[PDB]
């Protein structure tokens, strides 16, 4: 379009002969992701709810994404394993870490979906040591309206990245930024949508009620729908997760959608209002298995391609048949190297574009019990 | 300092023998500003309150920059003279436009303030058209926290340029956002501060309630003050600019601090209720001219460097007099052809640094009446 | 407004209340004035005559919403 070529015909809230008060009034009552977001990132985007995923982004791991290899790591492993908790399956092999990753990115490609690349700078550090958790990339999806700086409760090597991976999103796919947190915690890339308008998030390390009002508040207003859920797990796990018993700090591995009103759901996850919620709204549960999910096998962070099909961890064969038994194509990928930290295969992809999917309505509508 | 020499010492959280809850809880606790925004940043950054002014940016006006050189400003001259509403005094000189934006500059470097330079594309457009209004770089300016997307009321040429600003100061300061306004109208670069804590706006084409409700609970969470004040004017006129009385959509024109509790004020600008308040807390208020106000000479469109120095409009004569009576220095700087749109000096720079300065204690203390 | 409601014969009452800018009772620099009906008044059924000092913006937007029609009085008047 020529720069001489625009007319007030462009301005989609011009008419002729409209007045000035009835112009302005009509530009306050636009819709914010739609008149002003997409237009000017000249794309949609946001990984809200269960439908069918497009386009994400991966982080190949170096030297430096080994968290075993920094230096506080290596001054206090336990620590770091106290903030962490997952089981010690020794140490991160880097060539294996890099050959899962490559698998993880075939899977996508031979799914249709577009993968980026993020890259981080050689030695990465931010005020307070070298990173650390930043292949997990689930930590920068973007919302309806855009990206979000996260205010990370246990895992100090995550300052900076958040930003670091916004600002990529801005510079690389023009994806502008919604809001940062900037009380308590909160850590919205590992939550999950269990429908359009439906959002878990737990009480834990990673997420305190101050810092999730201010998020479930700025995500609600981009939605694209007429009302928000959140579903808050309450689990008891005092850093990210519990050994002995699966209990986990981030709704990812608690909990995810594999189709319409189906859900895969750890043993440790739900307690009695959270139980209640999801049988008054119709959700079938399909639970993961006890010793998968308890050894940090990750059973429930599978990724949901679209409803009805996942990326799972290869190795959680039992989990992954009751999938296939509630009738979802599993796709079987080695994530192995990735538990070594806090967290899997969902944990690690950054979701860039999702398709509006089914709703809440679709869900109690299900007729099924 | 090198990568493998950071300690577990180098954590501001970290302490020897701290339980997991305990680190995870201190991390929570910390202040968003001073343990993530500034040191990731590599600085400090904010225009909040009424200290000294250190680093601004200007934009050197280009043919593109001129709003009558618009084709959508050709096709309807009087749709965006009702827009905005300020007195015709003829085209912009592009020549002139750029010597008193050199003025402008030189008045800075005189004064130990930095100044940056944004440029805009060629043929530079949004969604919509053509840019309008993208010389008001105030409308960009930084706050304690970050910076900010507004939502523009009444001039859809600003469609994506609060996006470009801010991703300019990410890119070129490593500042980042604090949030994108995305409910009604908030323009919140055009409001002033009259104290540390104290923030101005209006209710007018410019702002409604649910954006500055949105951008209030932003910047106070960020803002390093224990309260946070808005004063909210509500000014009669149906645009950006009444020139029967001199009453105007942005607080910049109607109001700003001098000195410590010494405000200019016009006569158009305040109702009983923001009388009251101003008298109850203290504040000493000098009259802008009447005429200099409603002719849109910009009489209270002036810069504090800091209390008690301005810079002004050269021509307010009359208001500046008033000024230098009430003890305050006056820089005049020649602001003609930036008047032709929708603003004057103020209006026109980025405020990218202030200095934490005076307080509403401090103005309630000064002994005066 | 209380008073005057209870006697008012209406089932309803509504007081659109304007937020003038002036210190005392008239603005010279404005035309902005203390009084409501130095500011606007009813010329007829849904038609007012209204000063361009009169009308905030949440006035203006209840004048809308209830369908007056504005017949704005010359500012040098
Ligand atoms: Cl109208
Ligand atoms: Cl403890
Ligand atoms: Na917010
Ligand atoms: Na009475």
């Amino acid at each position: 379009r020529g720069y001489d070529d625009w007319r007030l015909s462009d301005i989609p809230q011009y008419k002729d002969g409209i007045s000035t008060y009835e112009f302005v009034r009509a530009t306050h009552e636009a819709d914010y992701r739609t008149h002003q977001a997409e237009p000017v990132a000249g794309r949609t985007f946001g990984f809200n709810g269960i439908g069918r995923l497009t386009e994400v982004a991966l982080h190949m791991p170096t030297r430096y994404t080994l968290h075993d290899q920094s230096s506080q790591y290596k001054e206090s492993p336990s620590f770091f394993q106290g903030l962490m908790g997952v089981p010690d399956r020794g140490p991160v092999d880097l060539a294996a870490f890099q050959r899962e990753t490559e698998e993880l990115a075939t899977a996508f490609e031979n799914n249709g979906i577009k993968v980026h690349w993020v890259d981080y700078p050689e030695e990465p550090a931010n005020p307070y040591g070298p990173l650390m958790g930043h292949v997990f990339l689930s930590w920068g999806s973007i919302w309806r309206g855009g990206s979000v700086i996260s205010r990370f409760g246990f895992l100090p090597g995550m300052v900076g990245v958040s930003e670091y991976l916004a600002k990529w999103a801005w510079n690389t796919l023009n994806i502008p930024p919604l809001v940062a947190i900037t009380e308590g915690a909160m850590e919205p890339g590992a939550c999950n949508m269990i429908a359009d308008e439906v959002l878990v998030t737990c009480l834990s390390a990673s997420y305190d009620q101050r810092g999730t009002d201010q998020l479930v508040a700025a995500i609600s207003k981009t939605s694209g729908t007429e009302e928000f859920h959140n579903l808050q797990l309450r689990p008891a796990v005092e850093g990210f997760f519990n050994k002995a018993t699966g209990a986990c700090a981030h709704p990812d591995i608690n909990i995810n959608a594999i189709d319409v009103g189906k859900l895969v759901v750890s043993p440790a996850a739900l307690d009695w209002d959270a139980r209640t919620w999801l049988y008054d709204n119709n959700f079938e549960l399909i639970e993961a298995d006890p010793d998968e999910q308890r050894e940090f096998l990750a059973p429930c962070n599978v990724l949901l391609l679209e409803p009805g099909k996942v990326i799972a961890h290869a190795d959680c064969h039992k989990t992954n048949q009751k999938i296939r038994d509630a009738g979802v194509e599993v796709i079987e990928v080695t994530g192995t190297e990735i538990r070594k930290a806090c967290g899997g295969i969902k944990a690690r992809v950054m979701q860039i574009n999702r398709e509006p999917g089914p709703t809440l309505a679709d869900v109690r509508n299900r007729v099924w019990r």
